[PDB]
């Protein structure tokens, strides 16, 4: 009750934060509340675990180099049913519990999609009941922070634990040891891996509650510590803690540095180790059982060492033969593909690996080997077969092909999206699917629709709520419940009021935040995520362009105002999507201060665009831009989280974008540009960029705007680079989608003329969104992969 | 009661360490008690910082960059008063205390006595009801674990943080930027220190709770963080939180890097702004005219010299007020303690290192220096020497400013730490300064803190004493006086034997399970604990075990006093003499507990990794303490006075405060032995050849060739060549010049050993004249002629 937690909120600013309600802080209170909150996870916390113990069910292992899990208290509060108590007690205390909870620190601990994914599946697996653990590094620094100067994108450190973290618990009695470098030994004891360099790495855990049902699991992260000049001695130290430092900034990009290698065995090891320390601990040639009852979901090949390393630890160490512990390798991993960019693609150079790793780069030959060995039983006379299939690349300087590990030793191969896992069978990986077809399946990505409903838009999900009950939560697909509301007019103009409340909301926060005038009436145009050229957001900014030259050559002529939001982070090394960054704060400086325009349009760059923040505009958002090149999105995640709330969506034939089209209809989605196939025939064809240039009015008067530095007066050559990459290196063809797009675009302001009839299809999405829910993923990979059973 | 003890300690690990029982660990239970024990501080720690906000009494502020505290956990418990009801609740929930309470990390944020005393400060100023608060670092690395590898020092990172630290708060909202570097600006708007580079300066408030009085005051350390190619950048970030890292191992020995110049501005720099701070915000643009009146801070040594140029450079550069003014108001903030008068000890930072660093605070020290000597002239106009003298720059060679000079003219106060010591720095080292303003030269004798140092460590004697004479002496130690009723109480005396015979006992079987040897009970135990170094002589005290053991072979059965010698103690990493002494201290030992020859007559330990909480139990079981420092090196001590507490009798030079221990129980009573400081002057004079006593004195010359032709280190004869070539011509602590006095003296030592009622008489005479060596009363005195604060009870 309220009393009650007014209590413990009182007990713990007195005892824990040792502070007086006449010096306490912000800061102070939002601890206070946050422990408050903790203190009521514990008791299903340890008794979760418990059960686990006792009723040894099969366990599921998500192992991830990100965990993308942004702020917890609210998250918390609602899946306890306490957020209403606490709303009503921090109240009575005079204070306002969203201005505690924007003290705390996002745990952005990913980069984007793949990092939320995992996120999103801790909170399913723990709202299905499902015996699950999530596993992955505890970053000192998360994903940067991204601030704009003068235009441009400027990082700074994410200090996330610098004031400290009320939701993890470490685990010292769990430390393991983590052995880097050093050289092999075949001794007749079983080969011996020595004078190696060792990192301890120690766990923290972390409470994942289920929505509303007695589960809490864990979500264990593991940071780096050590075990001449004595002084100089003590500070190198910081070698060893700088594997856990900071979060590789890098989204559908590889970057094969030598640190971020460390990062990847570091927790393989220390994860793989804890497993079987848990198993060897647990209820039950004792190993012969591993396999049904540890399942490692392998969340991309980050973590694709952790194969060899199962290996290594069953054959040196428990000595049991290759031909076994293969078995129950195989058994025992399951591998997620999540790529499709070849730059995305984890190649590790031979030599390095053999550096660092020299015993798993022999366990991964000895792999290859013994696979090879059966390509060429199976097909003689195939000798391209062998080396397109080898998990090493011998051309030039020799690297291992990650993702032929993972698919050797995994039972099961999926992709995240049908059209993804299709390519990613039939073509990607066409030679290993054929010798094996029924190792490579498809699971559609999917979002939680606690955090992305509940969370983030309380009055759509009471609204929902009053019309068909709270069983959707749980059961996301009873949203086509929904649909017996379609001629309801005052139903409708309750969504649509909804969506008004969120929109002055959000209004309200871009005007403090940014010093401009938003127009409350305005559609709301936005596409938020990693900024990226296969994403193409520069395709939005030559609409943009494209609306404020129509706005000038005929301000009278009658618009829908817009307000349009872009907002991502761009990697820290990635040029182009740093160009593209400057020219969207460009174009925004020139529209959002024409007179002449005024109110009828206006650009925002939205900053630092995080999971926090993704919560406060996604639900404000009338317009979702999911404009990806055909065959560039493996799936999206974003796309769903609009769709779920209330927007309607232009995008293209890509990713999920054609399932949420199946389930929604297409006629109720914005669908344009060309699709996987067209994308292949002008390959084939050539892409020649000019031609559209030359062939579209509107388009070159852009360009030439850009060009000519109409919008960098002070630099006219500055998007040179930009110029450059669309005319002659832009593998994304942006040109050949502007058209469609554009026409597209129009079609969009038109039904929004008609606040009825865009209502009506808003109600057609929402209704037919249920596909989506993570709940619903985490349940195929459970039955068609994990093999594990949930409860309740 | 101990039913909510019990009740809140099953709830703490319940909800704080989110742990059941049938999984929870000793750390777990230990973690737990402390938090139900952190848990009776909070209202008076709250209400005590309250206080001094309404009734605005003048605060102290001990400026220290070490504090070493040791545990907390019973401390806490035993200051609150909850020691027994603890004991009570922990066990009926059916758990071990001892095992709890070992578990605790030693919070050794210092070296030695200098870090110790201001531990024992905090603990009086709190007992006194004193509004002082304790700055420094809070190193993330304190002093190292020392090991024994095949008889050599071993370090070890002391990661005391690990697994965090139940008695610290961070207080972020008081976080401060430190400046670094950069260069000086002469503009109109005056100067401008721009450019620089910025480190956050992040407190965390430990607190200090007095002795059953209703104080917690507190201790702030602080922390530092951070305010081409990315991930770079961010790894980078390690330089600046490298600043408060790790403790600099050094006693008594000044090293001048750099890193160490950036955490004594950085401490000194956080420390300031957070006093100056609070003073704005108190209840007294900007009057600082009343500063003085109700801040005081006293600089432990030089170490935070800095913070002179720094006040000044607050009160010039960004209060705007006139250099007199600001200058004024400075003198009657700092107090300066001297604590050594080592040369090798003084701190002498070169001129070009602080001027990259704190090019402005040169600037300010050169126009304190010209003022400074701007005065000398006015009245010395002929003595020219007077003035380079005085100088607190040294322009011999590469110049360095003297930072002892410096703190002597920004201090309305300076003192040593014993009589011996405080007249040496007056009339001697200073002499030419304590000239001009005699008054501003004082003494304070040191002292420690007989909670920690009795009711803690000893619980046997502290009842003991209690059950005789009251518990009145815990917060009056003269107290201890009263004792001399029960001379003549031969009951008491065995008693009293008794005590420290358990102690022996409970330490003995400690020995046993740590080193393989078996100790001898009955044996009298000599025991030498401090640092490792020359001038503290663990080298004379090694010679004297080696020319008892040459005694034993020549007579194995002549009637002997068994002995356990325990020599202990750190040696600075970088420290050959110390770490070559401790060798020789391993390898004599070796030779001596092995052979089958001396038996259980003899028996030589090296005490491992001497620290506070290891102190707490070798000192209690002691029975000879030896402090045979050189006469006119060791500025006072604090173990000497530990010992003396706690029932042993002291063998020992007329130096430090080994002088007042003397006075106070009478030298009769105490084994003073080898030459005083003026002996010490005269030898010096006439000049020293060590080779002299080797030829003069045979039992000498035979442990000397011993150790020279390899009979300790068989497979490297030459092993202690180093050390024998010191012995002999580079001994600037004349250890062969005191070798006859110190065995002579030893001689008689074991022989009023064979008189059970004579020693315990005698250490009877010790403990009760062993009051004034209380902290409390060396606050007492600081509070009332240095700081000017009253005690509030
Ligand atoms: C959901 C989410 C993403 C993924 O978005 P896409 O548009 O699918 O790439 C990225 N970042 C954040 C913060 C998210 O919440
Ligand atoms: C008291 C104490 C000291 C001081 O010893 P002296 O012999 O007085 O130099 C040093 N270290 C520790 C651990 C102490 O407890
Ligand atoms: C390498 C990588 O981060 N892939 C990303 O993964 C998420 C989750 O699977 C997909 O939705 C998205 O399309 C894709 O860009
Ligand atoms: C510089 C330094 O560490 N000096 C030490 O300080 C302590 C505390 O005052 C004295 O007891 C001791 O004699 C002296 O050696």
């Amino acid at each position: 009750n309220v009393a009650e937690l007014k209590k413990s909120f009182n007990r713990h600013l007195h005892f824990t934060l040792v502070k007086d309600r006449n010096v306490a802080t912000t800061r102070d209170y939002y601890f206070a509340l946050a422990h408050t909150v903790r203190d009521h996870l514990v008791g299903r916390w340890i008794r979760t675990q418990q059960h686990y113990y006792d009723k040894c069910p099969k366990r599921v292992y998500y192992l991830s180099l990100e965990f993308y899990m942004g702020r917890t208290l609210q998250n918390t509060m609602i899946n306890l049913g306490l957020q209403n108590a606490c709303d009503e007690a921090i109240y009575q205390l005079g204070l306002d519990i969203e201005e505690l909870e924007e003290i705390e620190e996002d745990a952005g601990l990913g980069n984007g999609g793949l990092g939320r994914l995992a996120a999103c599946f801790l909170d399913s697996m723990a709202t299905l009941g499902l015996a699950a653990y999530g596993y992955g590094i505890r970053y000192e620094y998360g994903i940067f922070n991204q601030k704009i100067r003068d235009g441009w994108q400027v990082e700074e450190a994410d200090d996330w634990l610098r004031y400290g973290n009320p939701w993890e618990k470490s685990r010292p009695e769990f430390m393991l040891p983590v052995h880097f470098y050093g050289k092999v030994e075949h001794t007749n004891t079983g080969t011996k891996w020595i004078d190696t360099q060792v990192v301890l790495a120690l766990p923290y855990d972390t409470p994942v509650p289920g929505y509303m049902n007695n589960t809490v699991n864990t979500m264990r992260l593991w940071s780096a510590r050590a075990p001449g000049d004595y002084i100089q001695a003590v500070l190198d130290r910081n070698l060893a803690e700088n594997i856990s430092r900071v979060l590789y900034p890098n989204d559908n990009f590889f970057e094969g540095k030598e640190l971020r290698l460390k990062q990847e065995y570091f927790v393989v090891a220390a994860t793989l180790q804890d497993i079987i320390r848990r198993f060897k601990a647990s209820k039950f040639t004792v190993f012969d059982a591993f396999p049904d009852q540890v399942a490692i979901q392998l969340n991309d090949t980050h973590p694709a060492l952790a194969i060899p390393e199962l290996m290594r630890i069953f054959v040196d160490i428990e000595k049991l033969p290759w031909s076994k512990a293969w078995e129950l390798t195989q058994k025992t991993f399951a591998y997620t593909n999540h790529t499709v960019l070849p730059e995305a693609l984890e190649r590790w150079p031979v030599d390095l690996v053999e550096k660092l790793l020299p015993r798993h780069l022999e366990i991964i030959y000895e792999i290859n080997q013994k696979h090879l060995d059966r390509i060429v039983a199976l097909f003689p006379k195939d000798v391209d077969r062998l080396r397109r299939m080898s998990l090493i690349e011998e051309e030039g300087s020799k690297r291992i092909n990650m993702a032929h590990l993972c698919i050797v030793g995994s039972h099961a191969v999926n992709g995240v999206a049908k059209i993804h896992s299709d390519i990613v069978k039939t073509k990607v990986f066409k030679d290993f699917s054929e010798l094996e077809p029924d190792k490579f399946q498809n699971k559609t990505n999917g979002i939680t629709p606690r955090r992305w409903l509940l969370l983030c838009n309380p009055g759509l999900a009471e609204l929902i709520a009053e019309k068909i009950g709270e069983d959707y939560v749980k059961d996301l697909s009873q949203l086509t419940k929904l649909h017996s509301f379609l001629g309801d007019d005052v139903f409708l103009r309750e969504l649509a009021k909804v969506k008004q409340e969120n929109k002055l909301k959000f209004s309200q926060f871009l005007e403090t935040e940014y010093k401009v005038k938003i127009n409350p009436s305005s559609m709301f145009d936005v596409q938020v995520k990693r900024i990226h050229e296969y994403k193409r957001q520069l395709l939005n900014c030559l609409h943009v362009i494209t609306m404020y030259n129509r706005i000038k050559k005929d301000p009278k002529k009658l618009f829908v105002p817009r307000t349009v939001i872009i907002g991502g982070k761009a990697a820290p090394g990635y040029h182009m999507a740093k160009m593209i960054i400057k020219l969207i704060t460009s174009v925004a400086d020139v529209v959002n201060n024409d007179p002449m325009v005024g109110s009828k349009l206006k650009v925002i760059f939205l900053e630092n665009y995080r999971v926090s923040l993704a919560e406060k505009v996604i639900p404000a958002t009338d317009l979702s831009e999911q404009i990806s090149t055909a065959g560039t999105e493996a799936s999206g995640t974003g796309n769903m989280k609009f769709m779920l709330n209330g927007a309607l969506t232009i995008g293209t034939m890509d990713g999920a974008n054609v399932e949420m089209a199946e389930e929604a209809g297409e006629e109720n989605l914005f669908i344009f540009g060309m699709r996987i196939d067209d994308v292949a025939a002008l390959d084939k064809k050539g892409y020649e960029a000019k031609e559209y240039y030359e062939a579209l009015p509107e388009l070159k008067l852009v360009i030439d705007q850009i060009d000519n530095g109409f919008f960098s007066p002070k630099q006219p050559d500055l998007f040179k680079d930009i110029i450059n990459m669309l005319f002659y290196h832009d593998r994304f063809k942006v040109f050949a989608d502007y058209e469609a797009y554009v026409k597209c675009q129009d079609k969009v302001s038109q039904l929004y003329m008609n606040p009825k009839a865009w209502n009506t299809m808003v109600l057609k999405n929402i209704a037919a969104s249920g596909k989506f829910s993570s709940d619903r993923t985490i349940k195929e990979y459970a039955q068609n992969i994990w093999n594990v059973e949930p409860s309740d």
